[PDB]
């Protein structure tokens, strides 16, 4: 599914992701937007390690979410990697609440960091009503 910018900001507002560990609806709305264009079936192969992020929030298979073929991976959410390819992103988002309970937070994504960090991200939930 490719989510619309508003109708995700208020999905993940009813999901309790506005200021969770600190973060910021629009910061969660900036990384999504930039890892998979708010599309949740994106699965992006990495030849370089081989491993894999999935969907909206391309989170990666070596420490995780389990798909089986990456080598010496953990399951942190304890959840399949198919479950970060469904529509409905409930799964998606207790893996990502998950991932930011890690002491770096939000910088664990290094494309928040290039494309999110100081910067004005308040276009990404302006007019949604949240
Ligand atoms: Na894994």
């Amino acid at each position: 599914k490719v989510f619309e910018r508003c109708e995700l900001a208020r999905t993940l507002k009813r999901l309790g992701m506005d200021g969770y560990r600190g973060i910021s609806l629009a910061n969660w709305m900036c990384l999504a937007k930039w890892e998979s264009g708010y599309n949740t079936r994106a699965a992006n192969y990495n030849a370089g390690d081989r491993s894999t992020d999935y969907g909206i929030f391309q989170i990666n298979s070596r420490y995780w979410c389990n798909d089986g073929k990456t080598p010496g991976a953990v399951n942190a959410c304890h959840l399949s990697c198919s479950a970060l390819l469904q529509d409905n992103i409930a799964d998606a988002v207790a893996c990502a609440k998950r991932v930011v309970r890690d002491p770096q937070g939000i910088r664990a994504w290094v494309a928040w960091r290039n494309r999110c960090q100081n910067r004005d991200v308040r276009q990404y939930v302006q007019g949604c009503g949240v």
